[PDB]
């Protein structure tokens, strides 16, 4: 599997897919999958390309998720190997996206291809969910795919996000949780003395910024809140404003839900007698994948392939996992060393990419058979 | 009086002096006053023209103040007589600024002139302070004149502001006080488990207090000091919270008390901040005495009624002129039709205003 993985990784690295421009990465991938009888669906939105490709006719649905976009290179003259050459030196594959995450994307694709080729009538559904914008504004990427699937009640049961998870040695870390994000765009209307609506708003703001959402848990720090924006008045003096806008964001853990958060904020506003409107913008749900089928399939795949037991951690780097978690899928993340991601001279071990393909493949085996 | 006043009114109304555009109004006025021996001093600033005309040298310095600027007319369609014609229909003079306040400005100028003519060696100083921007920003208008004056230690003893004060009948109301005005521009700095010491939280406590604190509950002559928030804006950056607020304050507090109390509230929450205060006016209250008598008696003499002295209602540069420490009163025509289509004023009332302002001068100086 090494050479297949490496060859696909180089192919992708050679395509300079700075977000959100895919530069034909997904076209190469769809061409190899379609050839093997995967059903291909394109889900573009604005300037972002998204691919949803699947093989199978039943549950469980196992999605491999990743992105073809890469961050900018910076000064290409400060690279020892040109960033889109995909040079291999001393078993190290150099290039922007080598680690984050074209090498592990290639490994997930090759693993999926080999499993399907070997088992044309396999149980469940093996899917790839590939976006061209994880790294930038990312409003039109995985979130678009997930809203499309949800709109038509299509399910994903399990998801492996192939973001580079490993800290010091291949296999040493699997990510098994991420925080959610929700933004409140609050508009307080209508703005004797204690009845002033700016006073009632300030009463609200004081309760909001000292309310204890949770203490967190063993796996997450406590839910945090940011007041991102306060705006009343158009800039004219001696004119009382009609509206007071407050934008706040929570990065939240599994101790609370979007519904608890919405309800607490509604209660607080009612308690302080405020009239208002609010537009809520949910940017993903937290997840925490506990011991079970999904965590065990990837843990055992790593143990049996390279003889290391991963530690399960939450957070660190970024991923689209919280978007996928919006659908109720159970999510984990695994892939190669992340120390060089987003830096000059990004690289990845070619041997590790071969082992990653074996690992992804064995996870499919463990999760279906 | 009447003809003289209504002829000058008409002249002024026919210039469409939307603020800060004087449209030659003050040139007219300066011309006339020049002829009778008034020293003319122009004090333009930016796009605003201001006139400072004095006759005489010594105290008491008595100033008639008002403005040549006028608010916009709307579609000249809806006006039964053209806005800047100044036609007299059925004893009513129609025109934008007929009531606010070219009519009474005309009256004040005529009285000043007639008094100087008749008393060329009079004691004291008769002045006129006129701006082409009272109705808009007005940081370029009367305050600039006053600033200039204070700077040279020039003073005004008494001031009559010709804003239209009468409610139902000419002469029924004189304004003898206004509240002061001060704006604070506040920037709270460093706003970005142990949640209560977060700056945003502390800033919220401060905002709670600022928006409900009771500065005073007025007194016999004023309503209470009010605070209004004008702007609140915030949103790794030099993250500050900007709060702009205004106080309209009575004699129960001063600018220094306001400043000192806001500072205490901030310091109580250990807030890092900077603040710039802009004091535009002080309150004034002219109690019974020489000034208030002179205008009270002037109205009684001319009309046979006695005005009620009131504080507030409409607007004026009075609070701005109170900064000099001048005693200030305001009197003028019926206000009901100001800032509206078909603005007009009684030509009979205009003539009477002239007599009124003229008697007030006589009363004050003799
Ligand atoms: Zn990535
Ligand atoms: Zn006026």
């Amino acid at each position: 599997m090494k050479e297949k993985v490496v060859s696909l990784a180089q192919d992708l690295i050679r395509r300079p897919s700075i977000s959100p421009n895919d530069e034909g990465c997904q076209q190469i991938i769809a061409e190899r999958l379609e050839k093997l009888g995967f059903q291909i669906e394109w889900m573009p939105f604005n300037d972002t390309l998204n691919l949803w490709a699947k093989h199978g006719t039943s549950e469980p649905v196992i999605a491999f998720a990743g992105h073809t976009d890469v961050v900018p290179t910076g000064d290409e003259n400060q690279w020892s190997s040109p960033p889109f050459s995909a040079e291999i030196i001393d078993g190290m594959l150099y290039g922007r996206g080598a680690a984050d995450m074209k090498g592990s994307l290639a490994a997930m694709i090759v693993a999926a291809e080999e499993y399907v080729k070997a088992n044309p009538n396999h149980k469940g559904t093996i899917a790839l969910l590939i976006t061209s914008d994880e790294e930038a504004t990312a409003k039109d990427g995985t979130i678009h795919v997930v809203e499309t699937l949800m709109a038509r009640d299509e399910k994903i049961t399990y998801c492996m996000v192939g973001e580079p998870s490993s800290a010091k040695n291949l296999g040493d870390v699997v990510k098994n949780g991420r925080r959610g994000s929700i933004t409140g765009n609050l508009y307080i209307q209508g703005i004797h003395l204690a009845e002033n609506p700016i006073h009632k708003a300030a009463l609200f703001l004081q309760e909001l910024t000292t309310y204890q959402w949770d203490k967190g848990n063993e796996f997450f720090p406590p839910t945090s809140l940011q007041i991102a924006n306060i705006h009343a008045g158009t800039g004219s003096n001696n004119v009382i404003p009609a509206e007071l806008y407050i934008q706040f964001n929570l990065r939240y853990c599994t101790e609370v839900t979007d519904e608890i958060i919405k309800q607490k904020v509604a209660e607080m506003l009612e308690k302080h007698n405020l009239k208002y409107r609010i537009e809520w913008n949910l940017s993903g749900k937290p997840f925490l994948t506990k011991p079970g089928k999904l965590l065990d399939s990837i843990t055992s795949a790593i143990e049996e392939t390279i003889g290391i037991t991963p530690k399960a951690e939450t957070g660190g780097g970024t991923s689209d996992g919280r978007f996928i978690a919006l659908m109720g899928a159970e999510v984990v993340e695994f892939g190669p060393l992340n120390s060089t991601i987003h830096k000059v001279n990004e690289c990845v071990s070619v041997e590790d990419l071969g082992k990653c393909g074996e690992i992804y493949h064995k996870m499919l085996v463990n999760l279906l058979d």
